[PDB]
């Protein structure tokens, strides 16, 4: 049992929501959300700079730290870093971004990098500003993460279709 709330169960593993991840994570403190980061960990805009606005920028100065330590992550990658005051740890992974030309099918790279984690708070990744189709991010999600995924979708509208659509 956890903390998580109103979520529908799609899978045996995989949940999902209407909600604003950044209220989520203020609301349930979870061990693990997931940021959808780019490999600089710049987190400008989309659900990346939300959440970091959240930390008042501190998850950039973090950031900007591993960065000049480690050189920026691979696409389909991940880091784990601080959550801040919205979770326990923070793990940013790097889907694919369409509207920069990168190979959709590191998306399911990306999402493997959940299976490190018994439950998290996560985005669809590649979905937004990153330009791929969310309804495939779901299926991509559903066939790969085997550890318990609380999806939360920021779009009411794209909620309801991603819900009515799925198989
Ligand atoms: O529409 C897609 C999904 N996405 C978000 N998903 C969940 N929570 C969020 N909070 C702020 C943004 C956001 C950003 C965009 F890439």
């Amino acid at each position: 049992v956890n903390s998580f709330s109103g979520y529908l169960k799609l899978t045996d593993n995989v949940y999902i929501k209407n909600a604003d991840i950044v209220e989520e994570a203020k609301k349930v403190k979870p061990t693990v959300v997931v940021n959808a980061a780019n490999v600089y960990l710049k987190h400008g805009g989309g659900v990346a700079g939300a959440l970091n606005k959240a930390t008042n920028n501190a998850m950039q100065v973090e950031s900007d730290d591993y960065i000049a330590t480690n050189g920026p992550l691979k696409v389909g990658g991940s880091c784990v870093l601080s959550g801040h005051n919205l979770a326990k740890h923070c793990l940013h992974v790097v889907g694919p971004n369409v509207n920069k030309g990168e190979d959709i099918q590191l998306l399911k790279s990306a999402y493997e990098n959940f299976n490190q984690h018994e439950v998290l708070l996560a985005p669809l990744l590649s979905a937004g500003i990153f330009g791929a189709d969310p309804i495939h991010s779901l299926r991509v999600c559903v066939d790969t993460v085997r550890t318990n995924v609380y999806l939360a979708v920021f779009d009411k509208n794209l909620y309801d279709k991603l819900v009515s659509s799925f198989l």
